[PDB]
């Protein structure tokens, strides 16, 4: 046929596809979320997240070292509390779980980039991402607490404070608190664009949030693309060091549009539900796990994400699939 | 706190979120892919696609009518051949399965928008999307065949010829053939941007493609965002009536960028692997199926897709979840 | 003929046009403006707005419930005052008509999204949208009053305070007042871009504004497209939750340009004159009312409006034309 | 208050608003559509278009001269046929009504810019905009006829051939025919973007189209903004001298987007329904006719239209409202 | 100090800089240019390119295998001729050096991506990049020869024909010739934007071009950024598979602008002069070679290049600096 | 051949290339960096920068006058300290080397545009660009010092204070200090985008910085293009009069992108390593020095730089190569 343009010419062999591959994926793009449960002896399996375990705080220095050894550059800590209360106050206690996870990680592996998930859903009685009032989850009371938590987390060693409560002004609030507390160097990995997604099922079982109801009054509507960009831009305006889109998998268009709207780094969260959809389909033999994971992750990088939070990170590292 | 901007104000209640919801999803956005197997009496279950059946050609007029009755506007037909050969020649026989699926659908429900998947992977001995030569899958020999198939499919009643073989110049080739054959009114739903994705596992079991190897020499690299846009733009240049991104789920950034690069309609394919990841995780209780499906689909619409090919379409229609 | 591109292929049938229809319209896009007259027993017909009635305040809880029952998500309240004065002070009385409309609506149907029109034209002796001085309608004195009104309206239950006085700094003024008064959660639906349009005739008879003269010193010039965009952007800068273009019908280009200039929601007002032009032509048999309304409204949505204020809303809801 | 930005400063008086008025409107922007009925003695009133008359062909030279005298620069001729047939063949007869309207106008007022509406809806038995086949309104057979009509219209004196049949490739077809026929200098005022609008009611009664059914298979969907732009761009590609959006009133966003997408002139049609909505509301006293017309027209110019087809043109000219 | 924004926070340690590093460099980005001299026994050292040798054709299969073994994906072949003539006709002889380099490389390592430099400067008596006439270097006579050379090179095994003669229409000419000759699958790596740079000194000594004078009548002006982009876009229009900017080092702005103007792959040539500037400064101890090379190369990738032609490639591969 | 477009037509002769040359280079684009060592009698040769000498402070008025006489418009002063300490306090002493270089230059040649390099690497014991603490190079303590230095430098006659320490908020800090000190007219030539480049080797030997380690915690990653643009934009936001990209040679894409992102002037630094790479290759005879320098410099101007800091400046001026 008379076709001057033939894109298939650069797909002829593996070598050519590698020369022309536009996106790369490596361990430098991954952040390992880790679940730490205090006051427990044995690792707990998160059934809805095949292969994922809750780390007993007592095995934490061992795990972090294992994580570090695999080449993992950073982790996002998530705690399973045995000290919840109406406001998740343990989150801001100098020696609450939040601080200890951070402190243990950083003392054990000082070059480990520790990100502290900053919220209250895992420490509150009601399971909401903040202070519960009769109007719902009070924005401003939560901000104060986030700020307090940030200072203790930073004091404990966290390199990034990562607010995931979806509260308005949370980056500003936490930045002021860190600065005032003397932690001007502590970064903020904002969960800038966080949707009220149905892809968080598994997480609830993993992290222990007691929430009976939803977070639609704070987490934004999955359908809102313009709002999603504005959400993250407000965060850049409030000084966040890195922004983030969560979930990432079904939101690659948001990741791409945000990438074209800011020079800030952009993180992308491959949520528990994404991880579970892959594991369960792979377990059923419907798909090849390794291929789907890499494509999934590569897709997130293609969309423009500088960092990806993935529960597969350690396994990819250990199996040497990524380096 | 002093926050003049509070995005949470429009997330306060369900009514407010509905007023402000930026994206809509309805039956007008869905296309039902259907699998028809010739020469069989009973429906066959596609194990890797829980809930999906191969329709015996003899039950086809009944199914299509059922599909139509649910409010489904259109279907994409896929055949399971009992007459394969080195070139998938049944695909171009006036009365091959391709034609019959189309003819049966259109005679039974004349207002049904019939899209014919136009390829050879389901009719060839080797399972490749075309004519197999010593150089691999010959582009040009395939184009001629696609063209022949398009004419018989169109002659049979197909409203859209949908080339999914990933061959270069396929839209041009098929358009010339339809025009010359007198089917100037027959549209082309190009699978313009089709990646060599690992999300097609289930499909192979559903549609019967005999391929032992891969399609990387024709289907494009999942990592290639610039090439992906160029792929579809070449298709617009060749006259396609509608373009398409496939898979869709992990390619929403591509869908969004393409949407900003063309005024043509854009279809998006929620592949078998996507459908399987949701079904299997839902079966394991890790996620809520209905919520994940709607979010998944709504996300594809948010990204900019005018149409979505989803295996969930009939179920959403029948259960009245979408109208 | 040799035409590779044939847009008519996707216009062939109703099914195809529905699959390809780029814009949707539903009850989630409509806001019902409602006219409430205090101290009256019977509904009053607004002659210049066939089918539109002034609701006696005493029938208000009944109407709102009717409105809610039809599926209407929100209303914009407009009062007809029997207590006007040089400054429209009833507008800011804790129990003035403004507050009562809001309170009645919200107590009767708590999930009803109440927007309070915030102005003084309906409460002043002179009929102007504010405080009348020798220089004309004093901007700053009006701002103070708007702020006072906003607090009582919010205190009364309004979800949105909607300033329609066209005063400079009105969003800022009202936001400060709400915040200081403790109504940080109360939104602002700014009538950001409001022209000095000739399409408001009917309104004057509906709402009772006593104005003898014009509002050209505050409402902006219909011809000013650049100013129109700047008007709304200043409003976004002052914190408005939603912006608005009014009128909408003859200003769809403004709606479209604003949509490309902000991520904020955008409301569009199908003014009384638009509603009257359609009703009267339809009454004369020159056009089909239902078709013209839907096209009119669909056009406003096509232009980019997230919400439309339309006097047809209830009728479309009740007749089940939109859902 | 402390407001550095005060847009109201330039709205203070009429002089200031005139200095700052961003859009102008004059007789140089208007095209008068004219309705000419052959074989009739008296002017016929178009009831659905108060003030609009069908001109008997015998009074045509008088009217055109009147039109010219008022300062009107150009007219769009529309005929009411007493010689219809299955194909509207009178439209292409050397001396059919189409030619005569043009010839009479140009001989009587040689500097008059004559635009010939080029279609068949007014000359066919069935009332469709073209050749009726079993598939509907055949595109290609219509194109041939349009071309024939264009040559006779051009031969007769028309300066612009204005295809309003909404057929694909109509500009290309008509350009080839004019060129081949030796009318390379004859322009094409394409009705590039013409929607299947409900605002054409009155027209049917004015122009006499016998259509019982709709034109949705050729006129495009009112909701389709992307398609609308593509429609006009294809026309620019086919060589149109001027493009057009019709209707104009509820499509100002389309006018604006097209203006930013082409350097070609853009015409905008204030359809019969628009004209009727204004007349009827004005007749009912709901609005001020003159103000609404000028705002309506000024809005169309604001949106970016270089020319407007308005039935008010002569009246505005004669009353000296525009010059 | 009160600084909310602190970019230094993500530069704190090596781990953080690696997480945030925006650009990657690997062996998949490199193409090794190789110099092959026919009819010689020993490797010849190119004095102006420390570490670079001319490979005797007889050691070629050994070198290519060595190159392949190091992980190098592709090479650009350059010949040193012992059969020059007024037109460089050996370049098009079925068994000229050009063909043999290609054939030897591909037979020895079939998966090696062979790019053939396509020009005549190394085969002509006068040393110019083409056919020398009294007007200078005849464009069109050169095009014919390039085409002939391309066919023999492709016939010999080259995967890419890489025209570096800077002739107008060279991509078009070579594409037609390959297609006509039946090498439709053979790609074209155009040296689309090639400046008349002073950075090619060393090359002349390496490749043996006999030119006494300059190439300013064909190679474009180093100062011309607009022309440089147009040069490459014309090449995309003529069908090139990949474009290229050469030199690359002092032209990163061109690389970046081209990257934003095309979806095609972009190669970038780190010319001999660049390689020599680094080697000589490193030899003098003024800079660290390895760091400068990687920064140099990383910079080219940062600018947007998909591939880089670098003489350091093999050394980086062998020393395991890149993988 | 049939080629309508022939770019070679404007490359035919030197006259045509000069008419069409898109970029110019002159002495008005150059800034001469100068190295002044206090307390020394003889000029010292910087071995890693052939031709570059350290000027003894006592010969400074002679050199500056020589520099001025050659037509050089401005210089960037760099001192070699014989009074270093833990904080580089001499830099802020009223009569420290920094002040004296400036004072000597401006008194000797009052119209000379003096830019003072503002940092501490040349005055600190440890060689870092600031105050060394246990956390590394303290940002804020450095800012205070920079500010102090700026005032004494400005007081001494510097026209531009040029912070090259890569500290966050350095422009803001220095602007406040100058303003408060009464030097509101003193400009700031920020080294806005300064990478942690390996091209600074030679400089260390020239300027005497004692640093044993690296500056990666303050100078930004060479690979970071988005951060690089943000770095400079923050500087514009802090009030810098001119921005700068350093190094320039391997960062022309950054220069170009910044040029399209700001209206501020942009300086570009051709670092010592660039100067050394050219000198050493030229010394080895691998390239022509004069041609490479001019191309190098012209390339920097092509990329969009308004000013270039080049060590070749005086030589080009004196040899009359540029005027
Ligand atoms: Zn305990
Ligand atoms: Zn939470
Ligand atoms: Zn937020
Ligand atoms: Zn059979
Ligand atoms: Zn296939
Ligand atoms: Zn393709
Ligand atoms: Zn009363
Ligand atoms: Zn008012
Ligand atoms: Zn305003
Ligand atoms: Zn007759
Ligand atoms: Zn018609
Ligand atoms: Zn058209
Ligand atoms: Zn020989
Ligand atoms: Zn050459
Ligand atoms: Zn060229
Ligand atoms: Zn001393
Ligand atoms: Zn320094
Ligand atoms: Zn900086």
């Amino acid at each position: 046929t008379d076709l001057s343009q033939r894109p298939r010419r650069l797909r002829k062999s593996p070598a050519l596809r590698a020369m022309f591959e536009e996106t790369t994926l490596s361990l430098n793009d991954l952040v390992l979320p880790i679940f730490v449960e205090e006051e427990i002896d044995d690792y707990k399996a998160v059934e809805a997240m095949p292969g994922v375990m809750r780390i007993p705080e007592k095995h934490l220095a061992r795990e972090i070292e294992r994580i570090a050894n695999a080449g993992i550059r950073s982790v996002m800590t998530f705690g399973i509390s045995h000290h919840t209360d109406e406001t998740g106050s343990d989150a801001w206690r100098e020696d609450g779980l939040v601080a200890r996870m951070s402190r243990i990680c950083k003392q054990t592996v000082p070059e480990m980039i520790v990100m502290s998930d900053t919220c209250f859903c895992e420490y509150t009685s009601h399971g909401h991402c903040g202070v519960l009032k009769e109007h719902g989850v009070d924005n401003d009371a939560t901000l104060e607490n986030l700020g307090k938590q940030a200072v203790v987390a930073a004091a404990a060693g966290a390199d990034f404070i990562a607010p995931s409560a979806a509260m308005d002004g949370q980056v500003q609030a936490i930045r002021q608190a860190l600065d005032a507390a003397g932690f001007k160097d502590t970064a903020i990995m904002s969960y800038s664009t966080k949707f009220a997604s149905s892809f968080y099922g598994p997480f609830r079982e993993a992290a222990g949030s007691a929430l009976k109801g939803d977070r639609k009054s704070y987490q934004m509507n999955p359908m809102n693309r313009r709002e999603a960009i504005r959400e993250s831009l407000l965060d850049e305006a409030q000084g966040a060091d890195c922004l983030m889109v969560k979930p990432a998998g079904a939101y690659l268009d948001i990741v791409r549009e945000l990438r074209e709207r800011t020079e800030l780094p952009i993180g992308a969260y491959q949520v528990s539900g994404e991880y579970a959809m892959i594991k369960f389909a792979a377990l059923a033999g419907a798909i090849d796990e390794e291929k789907v994971v890499l494509e999934s992750l590569g897709s997130i990088k293609r969309a423009g994400a500088d960092l990806i939070f993935s529960y597969f990170a350690l396994d990819l590292a250990e199996k040497k699939i990524l380096r």
